[PDB]
């Protein structure tokens, strides 16, 4: 039948991972969603005429390791390291998530997209070309995005599934 894709979406607490996922999924903007609660949802999507079916993992809780993620990062196919474009700090902290999820694959050529959430905002502190200039560097695409407009959603995933075929 039809292709999975294990995905997952990592970055600093309140980037709006949460939101992505769930205006992805349900098309609603939520504006607090549990901080705490790391789940994976799943939906079926059409992308490029290929039926898949996404299974999103949306990491939260505690910043703390376990056996447990590392088990989610190797069964992953796919990250979204996701920033704030108004939160400087959630930017420099792109690079401990991405040094995690080489650390477990054990490899560099791992399939992911760099993420500016909250396009919606004035408030900018990190510039496009910052981020660009740093995913040229990872040798990833960049996506501006917005959980509240939707603008980009569908494109950080749907580039991610691209990102995932590409390497398959
Ligand atoms: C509002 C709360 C929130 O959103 N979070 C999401 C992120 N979470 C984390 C951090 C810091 N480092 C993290 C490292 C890993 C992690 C990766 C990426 C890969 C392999 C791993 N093995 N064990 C842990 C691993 C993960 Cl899943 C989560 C982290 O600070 C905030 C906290 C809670
Ligand atoms: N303006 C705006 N607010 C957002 C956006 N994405 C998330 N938020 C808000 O930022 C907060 C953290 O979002 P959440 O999805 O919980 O962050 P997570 O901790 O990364 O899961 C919530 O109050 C969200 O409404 C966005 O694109 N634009
Ligand atoms: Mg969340």
């Amino acid at each position: 039948g039809m292709t999975e894709y294990k995905l997952v979406v990592v970055g600093a607490c309140g980037v709006g991972k949460s939101a992505l996922t769930i205006q992805l999924i349900q098309n609603h903007f939520v504006d607090e969603y549990d901080p705490t609660i790391e789940d994976s949802y799943r939906k079926q999507v059409v992308i490029d005429g290929e039926t898949s079916l996404l299974d999103i993992l949306d990491t939260a809780g505690q910043e703390e390791y376990s056996a447990m993620r590392d088990q989610y990062m190797r069964t992953g196919e796919g990250f979204l390291l996701v920033f704030a474009i108004n939160n400087t700090k959630s930017f420099e902290d792109i690079h401990h998530y991405r040094e995690q999820i080489k650390r477990v694959k054990d490899s560099e050529d791992v399939p992911m997209v760099l993420v500016g959430n909250k396009s919606d905002l004035p408030s900018r502190t990190v510039d496009t070309k910052q981020a660009q200039d740093l995913a040229r560097s990872y040798g990833i695409p960049f996506i501006e995005t917005s959980a509240k407009t939707r603008q980009g959603v569908d494109d950080a995933f749907y580039t991610l599934v691209r990102e995932i075929r590409k390497h398959k």
